[PDB]
């Protein structure tokens, strides 16, 4: 698809079973969802950006679909404003920036 | 161009016949450079990112190319790690999200 950016680029993903949107976020190194459960080990991580860090939990290995296209990668989970994907998982579903 | 999200995405911009850095930004819906000096009046504006808010001063009408794509639009300046060309300028210069 293509999308464009008049609105902001949510779309819908599916990830440990539940489904949230998620803002596609080109800004963003890594993903980071709202508190939610995932399997596996996790290691505490901060983030930093505008306004500032926050205190994250890693979760490696994460399976997801994102608008209908699956990826692993890492996944962070804590108190974001937003649910974001971000490069490590954009690549894999091949999204590219175009104008 | 094409841009792939293995690195960031990061492009030459000229504002007030400077070239800095910035990083296309999909995930945000406004411009942030950090402090220099713009021409005219500006607004009060609070923005949120991932660490909580800050306060910046909205410019408008302002001349900037981003990548050699010349735009006139609103830039704010504040306290931003990062050079942060958002969706406001993004759609000038018509990118759009691809996979
Ligand atoms: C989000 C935002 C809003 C405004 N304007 C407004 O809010 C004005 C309100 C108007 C509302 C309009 S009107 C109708 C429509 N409907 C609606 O709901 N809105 C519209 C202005 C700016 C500049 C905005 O972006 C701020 C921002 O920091 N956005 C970031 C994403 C985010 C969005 C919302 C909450 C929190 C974060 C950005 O895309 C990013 O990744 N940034 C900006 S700074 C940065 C380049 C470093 C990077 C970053 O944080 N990255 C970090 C990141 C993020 C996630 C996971 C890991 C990491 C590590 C690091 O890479
Ligand atoms: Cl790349």
């Amino acid at each position: 698809p293509q999308i464009t950016l008049w609105k902001r680029p949510l779309v819908t993903i599916k990830i440990g079973g539940q489904l949230k949107e998620a803002l596609l976020d080109t800004g963003a190194d890594d993903t980071v969802i709202e508190e939610m459960s995932l399997p596996g080990r996790w290691k505490p991580k901060m983030i930093g950006g505008i306004g500032g860090f926050i205190k994250v939990r890693q979760y490696d290995q994460i399976i997801i679909e994102i608008a209908g296209h699956k990826a692993i990668g890492t996944v962070l989970v804590g108190p974001t404003p937003v649910n974001i994907i971000g490069r490590n998982l954009l690549t894999q579903i091949g999204a590219t920036l175009n104008f």
